[PDB]
């Protein structure tokens, strides 16, 4: 009887950070309450100043990472303020029935809804908006995020021993399809209805104009670089709601990787690069062994370094010359 | 001595249905006899009325699913009627030697051939036409299907316990490359030889114009939606002979998935989405838990909802409010 | 203390051949010394005579396969002769720290450097040039190879029993992006700086003009076809530093496949086709069972047979009619 269960209210945080949680469940099953407010907003996505009309959960691209345990109930209050112009909904890949919730959560501007589902399968999962007839337009406008459903006894390695992270980040990767004119310059639009046919035409090229982490070129760099210390265990959750990606930590590895995100399966070990299919979340566990700057990319390097799918880690600590050293520094002889 | 084995004649059915078979082999090894007749035919592939010259096994795109057991012999009589114009052949990814049979099955119009091979490896496998010098043109004209080679003791889970399906469907996914003029409209052609250079040019874009299930936009919808009941175990075999896909059951999961189709490997559990590489068949097992309409898609949602890679299930039964419920229906407050 | 270890000098060979090594380590850990000389050179990559300015390690596309054992130290002397025009460096996906070595190996023309790293994880791994701000341009000019790090006790199957190859080949697959004019013809350039913006524009299409094995259309065919005998065990290492591929042995299988290349994981069995993500090396083990010609392809068949990603094996020995036979040869009746 769900009314006899504890309720716990979660207050979400902006990606790539993740709201506080316990790896190992410290209670029995709970109804875990979340609220998200849909926000249609202009976003500048590149260094050139290209501005799109983003469709967001909670103001961000991606939407925030939600975290529960297996056989908790997720109860989401989804708000679509009357400041928005479009109908929206939500499909959880973690959920069972009604198109993952999309059939039950259609909210016009000025409406709200509350959906509850049981998180019966452990893993990281995509969630995304999916309004009938307009699904890829919403998703590729940034209206997607992820949910992690931890096993109640936390993560385990390929032999059944615990894997405990010290830090977790969520990297949402977004393919955008900004319409172009015949000369190649990005077009802009005065209403969503006036944009729609050209959005469809741009999507049908299957060629993104931009592929970004955390909503913009360079978002996870500089003052917003990811951080870690030597010897810290870091879980990077990575989602792509629409298109394949191939994550890679430049200078590191995925020590344990669930490339298709589902924790009942043993992880793949020692990965250089892995394939997260479009429509999937994956998760990589790494223990840092060297300080300095790392890049974290989609290893189609064009997608990374020309189209935006690249972020950085700044790692503190001592350098290990046993693991790597310059024997003879670059010089002319 | 193969002449001392039983022979069994199979009569194929049109996808997405699958001819009758036993999961667990009820006989010893057999020579399993199949006949397919090649048919070149016009097909309308979209809602707009776009008509292509399809190249088919047995009249359908995809070709029918053939089913045998491990260490049976497949004996295929391949007929190319003199009503056809082209040379064709067949390559089984399940077979060993002679380019999978393609070197031994070259049939001009008005010829036939009979190939026999031993099905030594269990799995779902692509079969496709592959005439030297014209391979992607035949494949991307729809001239491909799949063959399932069941283990003699049926399917097993990741712990070695039986998995038995109640229903099986075969979803063939086809990338088409309909040539376009400079303005973007589809071109048509008076002979295959007059089409060939423009077919090659369209293919070399690597950008399909259409990506469809069972030969056409909307083929697995309406009166041809897939069906199941709550609690039924369903195996969906999915092939893509030329290009990657990423299947997803909207509202469900792949409870057990052989993403690259080979049953000696333990399945992946609880998948949201999985990657079937171009040139591969995969298979997903699911137990339905909720009634209603599901969509089954390639989760590049552009490929799904703009280019055609989407079908539906209609599922009967009782709704489980424990698994999902609307707590507060969409309303303004 | 690394100075107390044996040093062993390796003399590399041109792909697809692989320098001599022991599967099972016949010594303790060693410092394994390699030297590579960077060569910028013109290469003709297709049958039409299309000439690009390639950027190579040791004169070849791909660069040579390096082979060590787990917990050996790789010591690479990288030479950039003053006959070259560009700055280059090297990133090993096998290494830990400093962007895989790229931060420590920046060599202008007329410089050299020596990098040492510990090969702490067993697998096949990409190595590639990666100069800050110019990474995909160098990689997609051919400046990439692979390194195999064998377990000290050699390869093992999914049950822990030895897998020993008789022969090994390295197939480097290269996506090129030759700039095109408005009419579709390839452009040429008088200096690297004059080429750069058009190289970036061509890359941003995400549509390769050519996809080749061993540096050119048809490179692994004819007098340079791969060879084997019936009953020989063959390991094919396959890399793709920038873009996904889907290898397939036409007429065979991958009996044991590490699709993402890391030997601590059990291999996938009986694969028809597998996905090697861009930025990864994979490895397939097969025992040949039939003589004759095989094709080895990227099973996007357009990429294979139109864009160049296809090679051949010539296999000697006796034909097995139990495994495959023509029962009735193609004829009219
Ligand atoms: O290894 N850096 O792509
Ligand atoms: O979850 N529907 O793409
Ligand atoms: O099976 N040949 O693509
Ligand atoms: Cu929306
Ligand atoms: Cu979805
Ligand atoms: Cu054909
Ligand atoms: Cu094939
Ligand atoms: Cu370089
Ligand atoms: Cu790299």
């Amino acid at each position: 009887d769900i009314s006899t269960l504890p309720r716990v209210k979660v207050d979400l945080v902006k990606p790539p950070f993740v709201h506080a949680h316990d790896q190992v469940a410290k209670t029995g099953p709970r109804v875990v309450e979340f609220t998200m407010t849909i926000e249609e907003k202009k976003l500048v996505i590149d260094r050139e100043g290209t501005e799109i009309h983003a469709m967001t959960f909670n103001g961000s691209v991606p939407g925030p990472l939600m975290v529960v345990h297996e056989n908790d109930y997720v109860e989401l209050r989804l708000i679509n303020p009357d400041t928005n112009t479009l109908l929206h909904n939500i499909d959880f890949h973690a959920a069972t029935g009604a198109l993952g919730g999309g059939a039950l959560t259609q909210v016009n501007p000025g409406e709200e809804t509350t959906l509850r589902f049981k998180a019966t399968k452990p893993g990281v999962f995509v969630y995304h908006c999916a309004p009938e007839g307009m699904v890829p337009w919403h998703v590729t406008s940034g209206m997607n995020g992820a949910i992690m459903v931890l096993p109640r006894d936390g993560l385990k390695d390929e032999k059944g021993q615990p894997l405990t992270y010290d830090k977790i980040y969520y990297v949402g990767e977004q393919d955008f399809y900004v319409p172009k004119d015949e000369a190649g310059n990005y077009k802009k639009y005065e209403t969503p209805g006036e944009a729609y046919e050209d959005a469809v035409k741009a999507m049908r090229t299957l060629t993104p104009t931009h592929i970004v982490f955390n909503g913009a070129v360079g978002a996870l760099t500089g003052d917003h670089a990811l951080t870690a210390a030597v010897g810290e265990r870091v879980l990077v959750v990575h989602s792509q709601a629409n298109r394949d990606t191939r994550p890679h930590l430049i200078g590191g590895h995925g020590d344990y990787v669930w490339a298709t995100g589902k924790f009942r399966n043993p992880p793949d070990l020692d990965q250089e690069t892995w394939l997260i299919p479009g429509g999937t979340a994956g998760a990589a566990f790494y223990t840092f062994r060297q300080p300095g700057v790392y890049a974290y990319v989609n290893h189609n390097l064009i997608e990374a370094f020309e189209l935006g799918a690249a972020g950085h880690f700044k790692v503190t600590g001592e350098w290990n010359d046993d693991l790597m050293t310059s024997v003879v520094k670059p010089a002319s002889m």
